[PDB]
C-alpha cells in the first residue's frame, strides 16, 4: 500500500503507553472492547469497499469537505483520492487488528501530522489545501461512527454483538481523532 | 446560577453563522434533529439529578478526572464541583432549548474559554490546575453520549423515537466539542 508506514515512522509518538491508558479510561475502553473491536474485524473485511464508497459518497458530495481533495484550482484530485482510500481501508483493519502498543501511536502521531499542515500533501507528494482545519476531524466522529452501525448489523450477529461492536467502534475512533488533535493544539494545552 | 452568563459574554465568538452551518453538515445536523433535541427536553427535564450523578461517579471515579477540579493540596474542592454542576445541568437544557444562534454561538466559545487555560478557575475564583488538557475533551464524547441514552428510553418512548433522540444527542455533543477546540488550537488550524 503505496505510503502506508505502519511500524516504521522515524518518530517516536509524542505520548506513551500511560497517556493510552488513561486516555481508554475516559473513553470507557476495556478489555471487553478489545475482544469486541475485533469482532468488528471480521465483520467488515468483506465489506471495505461498499463503506468507503459510503464515506466518499458523504465527502464529495459536500463541496466544503471535498475542498480538502483538491488541486489549488478547485477540481477534486482523483489520483490524491485514489492514494488515501486504500490507507483509510487499511485502517478500518488496522484499528481491528493492531495491538493498541507503541507501534500503533507512533502510527497515531503519523496520522495526525498527515491531517494538519506538518505533513498534508507530503505522503503522496500532492498539492492541495495546506490544512485540515482540527474542527472537521472532530466532526467526523459522528459520521465515522453512526454510518459503520448499518455495515456491522449485516452479516446477522446477535443484537447485543452487534450493539457491542458498534460501542467499540464508537470509542476507538473517539480515542484516535483525540490523539490526532497534538499538531493542532497548542504546546502544553493537549 | 452563579457563573451562568448565557447571553451576556463580551469577546463575540470567533465563528459566525456560516462556520456553524458548515459544522452541522459535517456531523449529519438537520431540522429533524432540532426537533429530536427538542423532544430530548422532556424526557431529560426530569432525570437531570439523575444524570448528573452518573456524570460526577464516572469522573469522581477516575483519580486523573477528578484532578481537574482539585485544590493545590489534591483533594476535590467542593465549592468548585457545586457551581459547575449547577451550570452543567442547565447546559442539558439548553443543548435541548435554545436556538443555535449567534447567542448559542458566543457561549460555546465561553464554555471553550472556561476549560482552557485562558479562562478555567476564573468563573468561580478558585485555585486547581491551570488547564484541562484537550485530549479529554474529545474523549469525553463517547461518556456524555453513551451515558445519556437509558435516560432517553425511560420515559417509555418508541425504540425508533428514542434512536432518534440519541443520535441527536450525539450530532450536538459531537459538534460542541468541536467549537470548543477554538482557544486549544494554534491560530489558523481551526
Ligand atoms: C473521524 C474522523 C476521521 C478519520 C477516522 C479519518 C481517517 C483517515 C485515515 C485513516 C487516513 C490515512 C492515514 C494514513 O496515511 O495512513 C486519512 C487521511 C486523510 N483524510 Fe482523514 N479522517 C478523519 C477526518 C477527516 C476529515 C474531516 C477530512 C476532510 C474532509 C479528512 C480527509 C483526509 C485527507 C485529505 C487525508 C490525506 C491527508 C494527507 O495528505 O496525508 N479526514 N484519514
Ligand atoms: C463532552 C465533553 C464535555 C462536556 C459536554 C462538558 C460540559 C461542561 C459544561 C456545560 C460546563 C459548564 C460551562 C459553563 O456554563 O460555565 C463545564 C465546565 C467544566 N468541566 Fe466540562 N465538559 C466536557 C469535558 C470535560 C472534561 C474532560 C473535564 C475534565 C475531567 C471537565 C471538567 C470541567 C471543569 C473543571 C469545568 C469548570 C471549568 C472552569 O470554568 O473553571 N469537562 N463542562
Amino acid at each position: 500500500i503505496p505510503g502506508y508506514t505502519y511500524g516504521e515512522t522515524e518518530n517516536r509518538a509524542p505520548f506513551n503507553l500511560e497517556d493510552l491508558k488513561l486516555l481508554k479510561e475516559a473513553v470507557m475502553f476495556t478489555a471487553e472492547d478489545e475482544e469486541y473491536i475485533q469482532k468488528a474485524g471480521e465483520v467488515l473485511e468483506d465489506q471495505v469497499e461498499e463503506i468507503l464508497d459510503t464515506w466518499y459518497g458523504f465527502v464529495g458530495s459536500h463541496p466544503h469537505l471535498l475542498y480538502y481533495f483538491t488541486s489549488p484550482d478547485g477540481t477534486p484530485n482523483e489520483k490524491y483520492l485514489a492514494a488515501v482510500r486504500k490507507r483509510f481501508s487499511r485502517w478500518i483493519l488496522d484499528t481491528s487488528n493492531r495491538s493498541y502498543d507503541q507501534a500503533w501511536l507512533d502510527y497515531q502521531y503519523e496520522i495526525g501530522l498527515r491531517h494538519h499542515r506538518t505533513k498534508k500533501n507530503q505522503t503522496d507528494n500532492v498539492e492541495s489545501v495546506p490544512n485540515i482545519g482540527y474542527r472537521y476531524l472532530v466532526a467526523f466522529i459522528y459520521p465515522i461512527t453512526a454510518t459503520m452501525k448499518p455495515f456491522l448489523a449485516r452479516k446477522g450477529h446477535t443484537p447485543e454483538e452487534v450493539e457491542k461492536m458498534y460501542q467499540a467502534w464508537f470509542k476507538a475512533t473517539t480515542l484516535q481523532v483525540a490523539l490526532w488533535s497534538y499538531p493542532y493544539v497548542k504546546y502544553g494545552d493537549f
